[PDB]
Parts: C-alpha cells; sequence; structure tokens
C-alpha cells in the first residue's frame, strides 16, 4: 500500500503511532513524506534516523525547515532555540544523517499513480518538464561538495515571477521558494512571500497557488505539506494538503492512496 504523511516536525512518537495504526510494512508498503521532518517537535534526531533507515520504502521531498537545518549545520545560519535542533546537531551520526538529507529530492513523481509531490506544491507557472529541470538543478547544488554556498544564496524573497530567462542566484532562489515556501499567488501566478494565513483570511487579490489552473495540476494529482494554516481543507479535487499542524497541537495526517482513506493521529502536545 501507499501512504502519504504531512509535515512531521520532529513529532516522532506521533509518526510511529500513525504508522502502527495503518500497519505500515516496509517492503510491502511505501511511505511518501512531504518534508519538514525536523524542528519544533522534540524528536528531530529520531525522525531522521528512522526515515533514513527506510531506504527505498520512503519517498521524501525536502521542506524549508529541512533546508534551514542544513544551513545551521553548515554554519550558514543561526540556530533558533525554539527549533530544538541541538540533539540532532550534536549527535555522533549528525554528519551521516545530514549528508543523507541533502541528497534527497525536492520533487517526487509517480507516473502510474499520476501523482506529484513537493513540499509547498507546484507553482502554476511551471509545466512538468520545467518543474523536473528546476528540481534537478537545485538537487545538484545540494548534493555537491559546495552546498554551503548554495544554502547561503538561497535566502531571499525575489524574484517572485518565473521566466526561463532567469539565471544565476535569482533562478535558484525562485526555484527554492516555489518548491518550499509557496502559499499564495497573485492572479498572474507570481509568488507572495509574506502571507501565511488561511485562504479566507488573506488580503485580495491573493489566491492559493492551487486555485490558479496550471498545467501540472490539470494532468496530475498534487500532494503537499507546508501550509499548516490551511488545516488540510479547502482544496480542489486532485489537490491533497496533508499538513494538519502536528507540531502545533493539531494532528498528523496519513492518506492511503489506493482508497484515498485518511488516518489521523492527535498531537501529544
Ligand atoms: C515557517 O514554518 P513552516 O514551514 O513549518 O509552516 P507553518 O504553516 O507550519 O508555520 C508558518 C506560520 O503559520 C502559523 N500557523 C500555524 N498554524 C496556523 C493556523 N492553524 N492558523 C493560522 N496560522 C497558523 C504558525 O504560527 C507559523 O508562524
Ligand atoms: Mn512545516
Ligand atoms: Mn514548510
Amino acid at each position: 500500500a501507499t501512504y502519504l504523511i504531512g509535515d512531521v516536525h520532529g513529532c516522532y512518537d506521533e509518526l510511529i503511532a500513525l504508522l502502527h495504526k495503518v500497519e505500515f510494512t516496509p517492503g510491502k508498503d511505501t511511505l511518501w513524506l512531504t518534508g519538514d521532518l525536523v524542528a519544533r517537535g522534540p524528536g528531530s534526531l529520531d525522525v531522521l534516523r528512522y526515515v533514513k533507515s527506510l531506504g527505498d520504502s520512503v519517498r521524501l521531498v525536502l521542506g524549508n525547515h529541512d533546508l534551514h537545518l542544513l544551513a545551521v549545520f553548515a554554519g550558514i545560519s543561526r540556530n533558533k532555540p525554539k527549533d530544538r535542533l541541538t540533539p540532532l546537531l550534536e549527535a555522533p551520526d549528525a554528519d551521516e544523517l545530514l549528508n543523507w538529507l541533502r541528497r534527497q529530492p525536492l520533487l517526487q513523481i509517480d507516473e502510474e499513480k499520476k501523482l506529484v509531490m513537493a513540499h509547498a506544491g507546484i507553482t502554476p507557472q511551471w509545466d512538468l518538464q520545467t518543474a523536473k529541470e528546476c528540481a534537478r538543478d537545485v538537487e545538484a547544488v545540494l548534493s555537491s561538495d559546495s552546498y554551503p554556498f548554495f544554502l547561503d544564496a538561497m535566502y531571499g524573497d525575489m524574484p517572485n515571477n518565473w521566466s526561463p530567462e532567469l539565471r544565476g542566484l535569482g533562478r535558484l532562489r525562485f526555484i527554492t521558494n516555489a518548491f518550499t515556501r509557496m502559499r499564495f499567488c497573485f492572479p498572474n501566478g507570481q509568488l507572495d512571500m509574506y502571507s501565511k494565513e488561511s485562504p479566507e483570511e488573506a488580503p485580495a487579490p491573493l489566491k492559493p497557488w492551487f486555485a490558479i489552473p496550471g498545467p501540472v495540476a490539470e494532468e496530475y494529482s498534487i500532494a503537499f505539506g507546508h501550509w499548516a494554516s490551511l488545516e488540510g481543507k479547502g482544496t480542489p479535487e486532485g489537490i491533497y494538503a496533508l499538513d494538519t499542524g502536528c507540531c502545533w497541537g493539531g494532528t498528523l495526517t496519513c492518506l492511503r492512496w489506493e482508497d484515498k482513506q485518511y488516518f489521523v493521529q492527535p498531537s501529544n502536545r
């Protein structure tokens, strides 16, 4: 069976309880994870150890908090006490875990399921071929020996409009924002990088990225996490918002793909 789970955020106990509820069995089942495995919850170290141990039975995409952890580890960014990353950063296997993490994809595609996953979704300004190329470019910098330079360049809120003519730092920053920070778009599809509210609370003319018809969403289902204020509700058919805010005292959500059945684990916080 195929299971998709939203942002874990170090909530290891809830993740394990949810997987026991569906009797997840590596080798018979596959788990898809929307990213943001780490930070806020207490068990980021255990989460990374477990997910890494899954090998081919897990399909991960990296989120913005996974990339922030990599930036802290590389000395690029400052550790925020509320993220609770210190046990992971100080672990004797930290290098092994984080060098594995930086090699993971930003985008997962399954053609037989017609299913696409990324942390924040797929910007309506991209077709599938462009999304694939952009993911490959950023994954290449992340998996290279020079990844701290990329991580440093990645911070920024501009440019917020895609063009195939984008080059260099701006191209990389847009790609990273689109895959890992996107929520709202302007009507032309341009990213807004400030509003984190629910769609009902947003100021006009902002609309959710999934309310703007895009070529990927017309041919594929899209699963994503990231947007906790959405509470997993209000999406069109074929759009699956899996982040129900476990680290925030909400819930951890698992979707079984074969029958679209939902399973929920309440937060222990
Ligand atoms: Mn998150
Ligand atoms: Mn996120």
